[PDB]
C-alpha cells in the first residue's frame, strides 16, 4: 500500500499540465493504467495475437488461453459459480443494453412494471424506457431521500407484484451513494421480479460478491477499474441466460447454420457474436490481477480516507454545496454559489487539477438537486491527502477570483 | 515496399514455433500488427488517457482530438463524404447486426425479400434470418456460378421489385472472390433495394471508395487490417442513418433525458452508446496512417503476386484441391485428398506454419462445396513467396507421411 510505490506504477501522472504537476481527479469518468496492464496489452500483440480457437496453431492456443483463462479471473473476482455466468462485452452501456433486449422485450407486456431509481446513470435509464416502450410495460421511479439515499420502506412501497424488473447502481457516480442492493434484491425477488445491477462504479472500488448480493444480472466496465478500454462485462445467473436469445448473431456464436435457421452455442459463447475483445479482455484480467494484489479492501478503506477528508476540507469552504449522503464512495459532486462549473473546471485546469462538469449522464438526478450542472471531483488508488489539499486550495482561490471580477465590474458600468 | 524493412515492424514475426521459424499465413483470421500501432496503443495510455469530451480538462481533450482525429482518418480512407456516415463499432459483425436491427426490422414487411449469397460469412448471414423472421418477411440466395463466383445475370434475376436489402460481401474469405459491388449497388438500386456490404476481407487488402461503391452500408473490422482488436466502422449514407432509430442507448448518444421520454445526438454520436473504444479507435487510425505509408495498391499488387504464385505452386501438388476462381484476393482454400483439414492444419503447426482448418464460418458454402471442413492459408503484406515454398513443401511431406502410415496400417491388420 505505499502510495509513492503505487503511483509509481502508472506512468501517467508524472506530467504537467499548464506547467503544473497533473492532478488527475477524474476517476469515476474514467482510470489511469498500471504498466502491468499496459505490459500486458504489448506482450499480446508482440507474441501471442491470433483469432481464438484452440487445437489449430500454436499461437491461436496461446490467445485461447489467454482469453478464457481471463474469463476464469472475472469468475474468481466477482465470486460467480461458473464461467458460462461471465460474458464480455464492449461495456457496461452494452451489458444494460443487453439485458434489456434480450430479457425485458421478452419477458415484459403490458400492466408488467419496470422500477429505477432517480439517481441512475443514462445507461441504467434509457434502455428500460425503450424496452417498456416496445412492449407497453410502466416504467416506475423509487424516491430518494433528502440526503440522496434510498430507504428500504420506498423500495417495498414501490416495488409491486406487477413489477418484473428493478433496475439499480450500486453505487452512484454522482452522489457517492452506495445502495443496499443485497436487501433491494429480497424485495424483488419477494415480488417475483429480477434486480439488474448497474456495478460500473461500484467495482473498481469495492470486493463484489454477486453469490452474496444475489443479484440476477451485474454489469461492469474494465475502463473504470485500470483496465482497458472497450471492454466490459455482463454476469447473469445461469438459468436466466440460459432461457435469453442472443442479443446479437454471428460467427462463434452459432453451433450449426443452415441456409433460414440455425442453432446457438452453449454459455457463454452463445452471447459473444464474432471475433472477441481479445487484447482488451486479457488487459482487463492483468487489471483485475493487479487489484487484488493491492486488495480491494485496502483500496477501498485508502478511498474511506479520501472521501472523509475531503468532506472534511471542503465544509472549511464557505459558499461550497456537496450534494449526497456523509456515508459514501470515494467522490465528492459539488457546486461554488455563483460560479457556473464548467468555469470551475476550466480554472481548475489551468492548476493542473483535472475534474469533470456537467450532468455526469444523470439529468434526471440534476432535476431532482434543482440544478443544471455540477462539478465533481473522484478519487481512486493513486490518489492523495496532498492532491485533496490542492483542489481545496485552488476552489478558495477560485471563489476570490470570480468575487474579484464581479465586483470590479459592477464598479465599472 | 522492401519485404524485409516491412517485416522488420512486426515483432511477432520473429520467434520460433516447434523449433522453426514462425510462417503465420492465418491473416484472413486475424492480422499481426506492426510497432507503429502497438506504440500508438503505448502512448495513449501512458500519456492521454481521459474520457471524451472537449472543454473540460486538459488529457480530456487530447483524447477527444485523438478518437475524432481518428474518425476523420476513416472518413478519407474510404472515401465517405462525411463523418456523419462514420460509426465506430465493436467490429464486422456489430456493424451488420446494428443495420439488420435499425434498418431492417423497422423496414422488412411480409411479402418483402432480403437477398444474400451462399458465400457469406455467418455474420452476413444470421442476422438476416433473424430480421426476416421477425418481420414476416422472405431471405433469399442468389445462386453461385461453378468455380464460386456471381453472375450479374443470376443478381438480375434473384432481385425483385419486393427485394429491400441486398447484402453480399466484398471479398470471400474462403473462396478469394472478389464480389462486383459496384454493379450489384446498380441492380439493387434499380429494384427500389439498398445494399449492405460486408467489407472485413476488402478493406485490409485494396483501396475502398463507397462513393465509386454508391454502397449504402459498409462494415469492417480493425483487427483484420493490422489495427488493434474489438473495434470496428459501419459506414451508411447520412440519409438513411439519419432515418434510423439507435441501436443501443445510454450515454453519450443522447441530448436530453426526461423521466420516460428522450432525445438522441446528431450523427453520428447517436449510434455510440457509453464511454467509446478510446484506444483502439486510436490504434485503428494509425493502422490506417500505416497501410497508407505503404500503399493499399501496392499492397494489392503483392497479393496478387502471392497469389499467383501460390495458385501455381499448389497445381504443381498432385492429390490437392483449391476452391475457388483464378482471379482472387490473397488466400488460398484448400483439401488434401484422403486427409482431414484438421490433421494438414496440426502437422503444418509442427512445422511452424499457422494456417486454419474447418467451416471458416460459411457453413452453408461447405455444404455447397461438397465439404465439411477445408484448409486455408491467407496472405498479406508481411508475407513472402519463401513462406509459399515452404507451405507447398510441408503439404507434400504430409501427403507422403500419411501415405506411409495408411501403408503401414494396412500392412498390419
Ligand atoms: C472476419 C470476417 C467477418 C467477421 O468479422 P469480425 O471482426 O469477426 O466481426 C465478416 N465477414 C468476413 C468476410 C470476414 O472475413
Ligand atoms: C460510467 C458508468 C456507466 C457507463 O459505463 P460505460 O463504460 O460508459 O459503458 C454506467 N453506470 C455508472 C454508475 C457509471 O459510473
Amino acid at each position: 500500500m505505499n502510495i509513492t510505490d503505487i503511483r509509481e506504477q502508472f506512468p501517467i501522472l508524472h506530467q504537467q499540465v499548464n506547467g503544473h504537476d497533473l492532478v488527475y481527479l477524474d476517476s469515476a469518468a474514467t482510470s489511469q493504467k498500471p504498466r502491468a496492464v499496459i505490459e500486458t496489452l504489448d506482450k499480446y500483440y508482440n507474441q501471442y495475437n491470433s483469432n481464438v480457437h484452440r487445437g489449430v496453431h500454436t499461437l491461436g492456443t496461446r490467445a485461447t488461453d489467454g482469453y478464457e483463462g481471463a474469463r476464469e479471473k472475472v469468475r474468481k473476482f466477482i465470486n460467480a459459480k461458473s464461467m458460462a455466468e461471465i460474458i464480455f462485452t464492449k461495456g457496461t452501456t452494452t451489458s444494460l443494453n443487453m439485458v434489456a433486449l434480450s430479457y425485458a422485450r421478452a419477458n415484459l407486456k403490458p400492466g408488467d412494471e419496470v422500477v429505477i431509481t432517480y439517481m441512475e446513470h443514462h445507461a441504467n435509464i434509457i434502455p428500460w424506457q425503450q424496452a417498456v416502450k416496445a412492449t407497453g410495460a410502466t416504467l416506475k421511479y423509487i424516491p430518494l431521500q433528502e440526503d440522496g439515499t434510498i430507504s428500504l420502506e420506498d423500495v417495498r412501497e414501490t416495488v409491486t407484484s406487477n413489477t418484473k424488473i428493478v433496475a439499480v447502481s450500486h453505487v452512484s457516480n454522482v452522489l457517492g451513494t452506495v445502495n443496499p442492493i443485497k436487501e433491494m434484491a429480497k424485495i424483488a425477488h419477494d415480488n417475483g421480479a429480477v434486480i439488474v445491477v448497474d456495478g460500473a462504479q461500484s467495482t473498481p472500488h469495492m470486493k463484489i460478491d454477486v453469490q452474496d448480493l444475489d443479484c440476477d444480472f451485474f454489469a461492469l466496465s474494465s475502463h473504470k477499474m485500470c483496465g482497458p478500454t472497450g471492454v466490459g462485462v455482463l454476469y447473469g445467473k445461469k438459468a436466466l441466460l440460459e432461457n435469453m436469445e442472443p442479443a446479437e448473431f454471428g460467427g462463434e456464436m452459432i453451433d450449426f447454420v443452415g441456409l433460414y435457421e440455425s442453432t446457438w452455442k452453449e454459455l457463454p459463447w452463445k452471447f459473444e457474436a464474432g471475433t472477441p475483445i481479445i487484447a482488451g479482455a486479457i488487459g482487463l484480467g492483468a487489471a483485475i490481477d493487479f487489484l487484488e494484489e493491492i486488495g480491494l479492501d485496502e483500496i477501498s478503506r485508502h478511498e474511506h480516507k479520501l472521501a472523509a477528508y475531503a468532506l472534511e476540507r471542503f465544509r472549511q469552504l464557505d459558499g461550497v454545496t456537496v450534494y449526497g449522503p456523509e456515508e459514501r464512495a470515494g467522490l465528492v459532486t459539488f457546486n461554488l454559489d455563483d460560479v457556473h462549473p464548467h468555469d470551475v473546471a476550466t480554472v481548475l485546469d489551468a492548476e493542473g487539477i483535472a475534474v469533470r462538469a456537467g450532468h455526469h449522464c444523470a439529468q434526471p438526478l440534476m432535476k431532482w438537486l434543482d440544478v443544471t450542472a455540477t462539478a465533481r471531483a473522484s478519487f481512486y488508488l493513486y490518489n492523495t491527502e496532498e492532491e485533496i489539499d490542492k483542489l481545496v486550495e485552488a476552489l478558495q482561490k477560485t471563489k476570490e477570483y470570480f468575487t474579484n471580477v464581479f465586483s470590479g465590474h459592477h464598479h465599472h458600468h
